């Protein structure tokens, strides 16, 4: 699916995103946005074997296992296949661990490149929640 901002603020408030670690909403669709424009099946080449899957663009390096990233560790315990559905909730319990991992939503750089510092809340200006 490729969702629409308010679509994707709503699904994500349903799956406990809002204030998760403190991070309001307006952050989760902002990162979102620039790391998938609201796309649940991107998929992008990264460093060291690499690749980000699905709509919050979660790395095989650590977080998910997709059977070709060497050194892989898979600590959301979850095939990279399964984040490219269009329904969020594989992506948003995996992105629950990292932002619980100690650096909260930083480990998302387009996040901290393009969101991070920004009225984030415009994001969800107007949405129905």
């Amino acid at each position: 699916k490729v969702f629409g901002r308010c679509e994707l603020a709503a699904a994500m408030k349903r799956h406990g995103l809002d204030n998760y670690r403190g991070y309001s909403l307006g952050n989760w669709v902002c990162a979102a946005k620039f790391e998938s424009n609201f796309n649940t099946q991107a998929t992008n080449r990264n460093t060291a074997g690499s690749t980000d899957y699905g709509i919050l663009q979660i790395n095989s390096r650590w977080w998910c296992n997709d059977g070709r990233t060497p050194g892989s560790r898979n600590l959301c315990n979850i095939p990279c296949s399964a984040l490219l559905s269009s329904d969020i909730t594989a992506s948003v319990n995996c992105a629950k661990k990292i932002v619980s991992d100690g650096n909260g939503m930083n480990a998302w750089v387009a996040w901290r490149n393009r969101c991070k510092g920004t009225d984030v809340q415009a994001w969800i200006r107007g949405c129905r929640l």
